[PDB]
């Protein structure tokens, strides 16, 4: 439509971050909210010290969240960390969880990952629905990490044909296409790899605040994530990975929160359209996990320009967030 | 061998580095002794602000490196930063100059008046000259492609320069790829230098854990492949190479860099035990240098490294500047008599 108000440049309906990292006690007080406040919902990622691995410390967490947030209407939608799980006790989570999240450990390729510590589990997952979502690295050379972790997905995709398997923040072509290849693949995309590649880490001066896991790769790759978000393919659904970290230069992690929708808003205007947005944002994981809503929550996007705060603070926490200092188009009112 | 005394009483005799930065004015003061103490010579890069391109300029920065070194025996060998010069003054240059080194544009610190083309007839009357008059060319092999592939696809460049300049020496500063370890041995005229922390790291120390902005440098460290390629050059002792630290200080994250120059020896010495000879240590460190441009010496300096260990500083201060070394904080197994 070629005139519009100013009031009204973009309109997001239900938007779900499902990869989202808020960390815990006082960052989460502080982070939470910046989250809440832009998304109905979001996957909170079990990665706590220690992490979460039964469902009384699993509660206790989702109450600390749902003190932070304050911003109802917001559903943390919770996860456990990947351990060997047997088929009674996800039968008692499965009402309480929206996944299992796997993080591998010290995988060499020449792979040495044997899939049968995880058979038992991996087979309960599947009969009773439950998701896998995978931080899908090896410990190979940093570059190959995600590519050479690829044979494992396929394995799995074999192994486990009606398990969902979500390789989380996908970040080069080789995955792109394997997404693809196999119905029970899925993927969620990060923010910063729509937007940046491994030059803007390290091509001119070393660049820290760009520097996370898995790291930025080549254009090729860049170009690949871009096309399936832009095209809104079905399988693949936005997660931040919004990983924040006390400010101080060499821990990894962007803290993406706070810029998420005004940053996709003009990406898309620019490359894509608002519907397909809104499949990216929410229509697609709607349409994988078949989530409905009580009261929606629609956001919409003013087109004047603000400056992204050097940092998100605390008493006690600073945060330098993605996009610190740079000017953008698009703003939300909170 | 297998008897041996007091502590491993090794020899070097005239160690070159032949990639050095001693930057300029209070800087120079603090560095150039850490590397003049330990070196006979050292190639001098003149990427300086302005960048050194004409012999006043030459001869001031060379006065002032001697200053700056004071009492050691030290003779650093100067160079200009590459442009179209022509016969004339590249003739009234020669004795003056080891080499001219060449920048491609903007592609590492201080470049911005680089080379922006490689068109053959653009630079034909210099690099005749520099033929003619036994210049060698000292390049920085990178192109502005994608970071982990600038060096690679540098090699169509040094090879055309090779072909239709076969008579000029064209030294492939700070090799980091495979590619460019075995592009060294299809042409004559190719020679090489290698750095202290390229046999070492790879892209894995730098960004696979955390971030490490002291182990950053160009040309980016890059596969285990490439190491082990440069290492099985430099272990060999292979004539062509010439060990190059490209040592380069930065003050107190991260510009690019690597500040080796305090812990050269003692950590070449402990690789070379490891993995190859006292005879190649002194190839790679002195004799290919030597023989490639038929150096001689007054008087040599012979340097004396014993295994008695030492921590290294965490820095090297003074009134005007304060540089982290490489190996900072490390337990060296190799020492020099200080
Ligand atoms: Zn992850
Ligand atoms: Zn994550
Ligand atoms: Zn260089
Ligand atoms: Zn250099």
């Amino acid at each position: 439509e070629n005139l519009y108000f100013q009031s009204n440049a973009m309109k997001l309906k239900n938007p779900l971050d499902m990869h989202l990292h808020l960390r815990d006690n006082q960052m989460l007080e502080l982070i939470a909210p910046l989250s809440a406040r832009d998304f109905c919902a979001a996957v909170i990622m079990p990665n706590l010290i220690p992490p979460l691995c039964n469902l009384e410390d699993l509660k206790a967490y989702k109450m600390r969240i749902l003190k932070a947030c304050k911003d109802e209407n917001f559903t943390p939608l919770m996860t456990l960390f990947f351990k060997n799980y047997d088929e009674k006790f996800l039968y008692s989570a499965k009402d309480e969880i929206f996944g299992i999240k796997l993080y591998p450990a010290g995988i060499t390729t020449n792979s040495s990952f044997d899939i049968e510590y995880l058979k038992p589990t991996l087979e309960a997952m599947s009969d009773l629905n439950i998701p896998l979502l995978v931080h899908g690295e090896t410990n190979d050379f940093v570059m190959d990490r995600e590519s050479n972790f690829a044979k494992i997905y396929e394995k799995l995709a074999k192994h486990f044909p009606r398990l969902k398997i979500v390789m989380e923040h996908i970040t080069t072509k080789t995955l792109c296409e394997l997404l693809k290849d196999y119905e029970n693949l899925y993927a969620t995309i990060t923010l910063h790899h729509l937007i940046i590649t491994l030059d803007d880490v390290i091509g001119g001066k070393m660049n820290p605040h760009l520097f996370c896991k898995p790291i930025a790769k080549r254009y090729e790759d860049k170009e690949a994530l871009c096309e399936l978000a832009f095209s809104g393919y079905e399988k693949v659904m936005f997660g931040s990975d919004s990983a924040p970290h006390p400010k101080d230069g060499c821990a990894a992690g962007v803290f993406s929160a706070p810029v998420i929708l005004p940053v996709l808003a003009e990406l898309f205007k620019q490359n894509s359209s608002e519907e397909n947005l809104q499949k990216f944002l929410s229509d697609n994981t709607c349409k994988i996990y078949d989530l409905k809503f009580k009261e929606d929550k629609i956001l919409t996007l003013e087109e004047k320009e603000w400056q992204v705060p050097n940092v998100y603070e605390d008493k006690y926490n600073q945060v330098v967030p993605y996009m610190a200092g740079e000017i953008l188009k698009f703003q939300l009112k909170h």
